[PDB]
């Protein structure tokens, strides 16, 4: 398509479906999620966003990313830190798992941020725009499945407090993405990186499912 935001959505429909079809996510959507399983997903989200925001902060002034730099509206690290303290306790930093599949995702994020920063937008799009769209549906399913007490914590990740209107912000974020200047060769790679992001999530889901079935 013409607009990058339009091209991204179009090219990732197939892999997005695969994500939804992943056994781990199938169970999740069927409301068949356990606390042990939800803890693992929160853990991986932490590693993922720490690496991602670390790289974004590194290329924020670069012309290949600056346009989609919205730190206050999107940053998720503090949110996950709060959440993990609830899920794994005060010593969460010493006990949260950091699995091989999580590491493979983290390693690709640092690789892009450091050797192909022009592709970072692919990951910011996939994480942030994704979380902002299908984030509510998964949170709804989660709480309704988890049966959390009433301690007022554990799900801050699913709320973007600095964004008043999700639809208005996504319009803006798409605009900014469509303003990025890139050669057709780069655009094709940004498109490919996005699909790869999905694949990294799928192999993560496959790993988490394996760890939980024993
Ligand atoms: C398997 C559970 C998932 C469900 C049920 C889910 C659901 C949704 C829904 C309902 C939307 C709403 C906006 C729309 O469709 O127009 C959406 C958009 C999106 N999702 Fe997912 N999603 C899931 C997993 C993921 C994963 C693993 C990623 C990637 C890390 C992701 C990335 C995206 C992106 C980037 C968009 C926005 C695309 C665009 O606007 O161009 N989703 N998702």
């Amino acid at each position: 398509p013409q607009d990058l935001s339009e091209a991204l959505k179009e090219a990732t429909k197939e892999v997005h479906t695969q994500a939804e079809n992943a056994e781990f996510m199938r169970n999740f959507q069927k409301g068949q999620v356990t606390r042990d399983g939800f803890k693992l997903v929160m853990a991986s989200l932490y590693h993922i966003y720490v690496a991602l925001e670390e790289e974004i902060e590194r290329n924020k002034e670069s012309p290949v990313f600056a346009p989609v730099y919205f730190p206050e509206e999107l940053h998720r690290k503090a949110a996950l830190e709060q959440d993990l303290a609830f899920w794994y306790g005060p010593r969460w930093q010493e006990v949260i798992p950091y699995t091989p599949a999580m590491q493979r995702y983290v390693k690709r994020l640092h690789e892009v941020g450091r050797t192909e920063p022009e592709l970072l937008v692919a990951h910011a799009y996939t994480r942030y725009l994704g979380a902002l769209s299908g984030g509510q549906v998964l949170k709804k399913i989660a709480q309704k499945a988890l049966d959390l007490p009433s301690s007022g914590e554990g799900l801050a990740f699913f709320t973007f407090p600095n964004i008043a209107s999700a639809t208005k912000f996504k319009q803006l974020y798409r605009s900014r993405m469509n303003s990025l200047e890139m050669t057709p060769a780069v655009r094709q790679r940004v498109i490919e990186e996005a699909k790869t992001a999905f694949l990294l999530n799928i192999q993560l889901f496959e790993e988490l499912q394996e760890l939980l079935t024993h």
